[PDB]
């Protein structure tokens, strides 16, 4: 009715809330059939997790996204969500791409076993009233609620009279004009040709496009009947005919009004948002939707309020033509009945006025085309893939694919690839065990997290609130942790750092005879670190200064402590993990060229070049091959067997180094000081980095067998989980269980 | 006896511990007098502090100095305590310069009030024993002790004996030869001439190079006698001439036996370190001590280990001759007795040996010069100033003199003016409250400091255990801390900072109609900060955004909101101060061309220019200049009475803004509001920076009168007391009070 499209383009018709539900089936692959097994153990309690759970039977997984501010931030929480999901199902089990269920068993599909009495009762009730095997169906649900800023500019506008009243006015309008044209959404995304044994009749009928939005599937009550007139209408049409009730849940409608908890209870308070139901699971996508998808019917909802009759005779004519559609067979196109010019002109009107983006008329476009020829649709796509009617050929193929996808980067979280591993993993356990979080910064690795009334703020993964005090102080200084440490009466270097060369020599009065070690704070692979066991060199001493100031601003000036440098995580009171990183090297087969056994090594997983991993990808650079030549080795040579190489003359990962799980072969009496260490500091998470010479040879102060180097408050500690070599240790999973007790 | 001196240049003879203790008499310059006064109520109980307390009587004060790594670092210590001491004193009060009293007063030398009995009892024994007139004169002790590491690599050479037996003979060697050749030290730095009323009967006799250092001066008990052949003989000695003890503190030597609680008691656990007696308080440097000096008397210490007899009969014989140097006319020459040429070969030769600074080289050749003409000597300096035998005249003089100096810089700590002022009034309240301290990295103001068993960490002033985690975790952040804020229902700004201009103009699309603030994170003056009350044109503010990158690597873009800046200082839950900062300008007087304007407004003493300080001095820069030429003035033009012209755009101190405390003047609704959103934050110190349209109006969440613009976790605190305009509030010794609440 209203036509605030007429409203001046400086408003934001694309702000809105967007949420995004999916269901699937757990498919067990070895037996082509519906899991029959208890919802992992892995996964937190169905009665508290947010993103993850079970929608009728236990084997339906349901996963919920948190509220989204983009359609993009939707999709993406979707996607680490279905991740987790993927990674915390059993390896032998895989998720069911198709809306349609593989095979159809009564007796499989047993209701979700939830510790709620009444949530049983409700889906027994559910379960007689309808039969078990409607309840295995799968679909997506689109959950859109308007921005405030967009609601209060239209009601500007329009009328003074209500927040609540206009709201529920639009929202009516929306719903309406929704189930009006929901036909063109449906024939875009049809992915429900046919069922193996759901259908009991229409194999002579043949493929249609969409089994899910027929008539024939879950549309029950058809004596039922509700007005959509007036919210009014709906609400007491609703309340009355609460036969179908058995609250208003059991209600099935292409579009439900939400954020009310009982319908009429809100009337007072607002539709809070409507959420579609119009979409079926898509076999392409991973997740099952796309986002070209999700902003398209972005665009379609919004060309409704654009194109704002009888409501109940108009919306009762379309489900003949939404039926037609979804009755129709893929290939065929949409009947000359259908309004298809007021959809487009509206949509493009609505970005023509609005100055949208051309990603928009993109959108617009792709679907002129889908409408010019069909096999575009998701059913035609779809249409080949279905063999002998049974698409169940196909939807093995396509979940087991999926399957390995979730499998395909184990250390990266999908939603979540541009941020520190860390943090990823740390996310990771998040979302599997159910806590409740936000992304408050994502650049800085900040994240907000919570389990009900308990809330803890971690940054960079391991910030928390059960480090002490002084480290976040003392994070950044090195120098001053040496003196809470030294003051303790435990092992350290004697260097100290000067900064412009003032009186860097009185220094060098201070040690001469001792070893030294001359670096720039920064401290890269030591492209400027100069390193002196012999004695300095007056002179020596000098130019190594002076480097280090052409790398970086401040030089640090350090004892030299012979010994191999190896790295503890420690928690709470206890190292976790020890570990031992090696410049980075390939060890010669008489076969192979240097070139080719890096070429080799790279061809490593958790080495990455496309994407940041554990491991980086080494390569053959002008500093590597001056090592190689100094090796007397070149890029092309052929080592001897078993010769090792070294590519870089210092250690790191970065550089392409190796990470190798030491934690069961170190020495137990060094693990213990690494923590006394961490103790001392209060340092709830710190990462200890010890010289020691002997690892196999126990710790005595008498014998200054080992000191501590530097003790980082920020450990990275993906890198002791995923390592070149050894095992490694999970530690993402046992910090976040210490941070949450009751979760 | 032993020449380790034979020993490899690579050790360390310079390594060494230091300390320094300083007596002077509070006078009181109206009445030209001994204070008469109790102790400072400002001071720290005279039961604790460390640095600052009473020698015998009340009027004389002695600062302690903590413990020194170098020479230098002792010095500076003693700088800082002393410029406390300089304010902490009452305003009428002064410190006495010459070690010899201004005027003798039996009566006016009370013993100091002291809680404890014993005090009281020894006290008064000693007055007993010497009387209350000699306890007047005053001087500095100058505590020495050798470096681990160097005593350790002189022990190796030697004997293999013990730590102990060996420091032993090594420090008696030291004591020895000091007493031995003290008067050349007596000599260098003598600076007592004479005494208005202590002596007797020596005006006809005339003055005397050092009355203090003199036999006549606190020299009792000659029937006393103590063998310094050996520790045992010294020890031995000491404790059977129990009569001088009445312990053995009541003994008095050149060089005191240090460390050690009782003599002999620690003869078994070695001597800790020697201390030195010899120094008479000097007139022309405000501490009483020059580096110079202290270096000087430290490479003397060494010449005697260098220079390695009968020790009872040769430290009796320099008795003597100590005496005669110390009786002898200032502009009197050295006697030709004195085996000058070995003290000084000796100190070459150290030099020489241990390839020591040009800058030991810069002090000898000076020790020679005044050998060369007396006048050079302390002394000689010292005889012009004498007046009728009394230096009373001089006295008053420089007392008064080095009392403007203690009130200088009252914003800057003297020994510390390279710190941030914020730390240094802290560190100010630290020194006058008698909290203990060690700047654990002065760089970045990293403090340790405590009270007995108590510590506490302060990082940059107001950093500390009392600000909740998560202040630490989100000090660099902003955007983070908006989020727990808009969460809170807190009043905030709308804006998002975008990095690399990635999808910028989303944004723009977000925001139009708006006015909006485009500004890099960085922001400085605004060199690169780019405002439009009027809704930014997308061409327009496509520019204002590449500026900003120009500027800086990210972008902010954030809502405008039109009022007032004011900056509110939280302390625990009370916002204790409030400030008003304006750009940098002045008012026009008929007479003034603005050049002169500015002369005149940088004449003030809180702007500084050579060294950092509360505000900073006015540039009539390439930046200003055009801001005059903007307003249609010029540097030279004369302006108009009370016409104020404006220098900078944008208002900061650093660019020479004005501060004005208007915590009187502002509407305590808003003042509230500050509190409350620091303890949103948990931030113990923060500092609140709200945008007020309506200073004097009340403010109301209706009328959305305030919006909370920023909130910094480490305010500068001294902005605050030392405004251009207002009053100002101590804000430094209120945290500290209520970090320490016991002292």
């Amino acid at each position: 009715d209203r036509l605030l499209q007429r409203s001046h383009s400086h408003l934001p018709i694309l702000q809105a809330t967007f949420g995004l539900e999916r269901e699937s089936l757990r498919i067990h692959q070895p037996t082509q059939r519906v899991a029959q097994t208890p919802h992992p153990k892995t996964l937190g309690s169905r009665n508290y997790h947010p993103y993850i759970q079970t929608d009728y039977s236990e084997p339906q997984l349901e996963l919920i996204t948190p509220i989204a501010k983009d359609s993009q931030e939707a999709i993406r929480f979707l996607k680490a969500i279905s991740d987790v999901a993927g990674r915390s199902i059993n390896h032998d089990e895989y998720l069911w791409p198709l809306s349609m269920p593989p095979k159809v068993r009564e007796e499989d599909i047993q209701i979700a076993q939830l510790e709620d009495a009444f949530e049983y009762d409700y889906r027994k009730y559910l379960e007689k009233t309808y039969g078990k095997l409607i309840q295995s169906i799968s679909g997506i649900h689109y959950n859109l609620g308007l921005g405030q800023e967009l609601l209060t500019s239209l009601f500007e506008l329009s009328q003074a009279d209500n927040a609540i009243d206009f709201q529920n006015q639009l929202y009516m309008k929306l719903s309406q004009n929704f189930l009006r044209y929901r036909w063109l959404l449906t024939y875009l995304y049809g992915a429900s040709p046919v069922a193996e044994e759901d259908f009991l009749d229409q194999k002579l009928n043949n493929p249609v496009r969409s089994l899910r939005n027929s008539h024939l599937g879950y549309v029950n009550h058809k004596d039922i009947r509700i007005s959509y007139t007036s919210l009014k209408d709906y609400v007491n049409d609703l309340e009355n005919a609460v036969k179908s009730g058995q609250a208003e849940k059991e209600f099935y409608s292409p579009v439900r009004l939400r954020g009310s908890k009982a319908c009429r209870n809100y009337l007072e308070k607002g539709i809070t948002y409507l959420e579609f139901r119009t979409f079926d699971l898509n076999p392409f996508s991973p997740i099952g939707i796309t986002q070209e998808t999700v902003d398209t019917v972005h665009l379609f909802l919004l060309a409704l309020l654009w194109i704002d009759s009888h409501i109940d005779q108009d919306i009762k004519e379309a489900n003949r033509l939404n039926d037609l559609i979804a009755l129709s067979h893929p290939l065929e196109k949409l009947p000359n009945q259908a309004p298809v010019s007021d959809l487009v002109d509206a949509m493009q009107s609505v970005i023509q006025h609005f100055n949208l983006s051309p990603y928009y008329q993109d959108l617009l476009e792709s679907v002129k085309r889908q409408i010019q020829s069909p096999e575009l649709t998701v059913a035609g796509q779809l249409l080949e893939m279905i063999e002998g009617l049974s698409l169940e050929t196909f939807g093995q193929r396509q979940g087991q694919i999926y399957h390995d996808y979730a499998w395909e980067a184990p250390y990266a979280l999908k939603g979540y690839e541009t941020m520190e591993l860390s943090t990823q993993l740390l996310l990771f356990d998040v979302i599997q065990k159910g806590v409740n979080f936000e992304v408050l910064d994502e650049q800085d690795q900040f994240l907000k997290l919570w389990h009900n009334s308990h809330i803890e703020y971690v940054k960079n993964g391991n910030m928390t609130s059960k480090d002490n005090y002084i480290v976040p102080l003392a994070m950044a200084n090195k120098v001053v942790t040496k003196k809470i440490l030294d003051e303790k009466h435990f092992p350290t270097p004697f260097g100290d750092e000067f900064t412009d060369r003032k009186e860097a020599l009185n220094y060098f009065s201070q040690i001469q005879d001792k070893p030294i070690v001359v670096k720039p704070k920064s401290t890269n692979f030591g492209l400027g670190i100069s390193i002196f066991k012999t004695s300095a060199n007056l002179a020596s001493y000098e130019k190594a200064i002076d480097i280090a100031f052409t790398e970086d601003s401040a030089i640090l000036v350090e004892e030299y402590i012979e010994g191999t440098e190896y790295r503890f995580f420690v928690l709470e009171g206890d190292c976790i993990a020890v570990l031992l990183r090696v410049a980075a090297n390939v060890v010669g087969d008489g076969i192979h060229t240097i070139s080719q056994l890096v070429k080799l090594k790279n061809q490593n997983p958790l080495r990455g070049y496309d994407h940041r991993s554990p491991l980086e990808v080494i390569e053959l650079g002008e500093v590597e091959q001056l090592m190689l030549e100094q090796q007397g080795y070149t890029v092309n040579s052929i080592p001897p067997e078993g010769t090792k190489i070294e590519l870089r003359r210092n250690s790191n990962i970065s550089t392409g180094g190796d990470s190798i799980d030491v934690t069961n072969t170190m020495d137990p009496t060094y693990k213990q000081l690494a923590a006394e260490m961490a103790e001392a500091m209060g340092a709830w998470v710190c990462g200890v980095d010890l010289i020691i010479p002997n690892a196999t040879q126990a710790y005595s102060k008498d014998k200054k067998n080992a000191t501590c180097i530097e003790l980082n408050f920020n450990p990275l500690m993906y890198m002791h989980t995923y390592c070149q070599e050894g095992p490694g240790q999970s530690i993402t999973p046992r910090i976040l269980a210490k941070l949450f007790p009751e979760l």
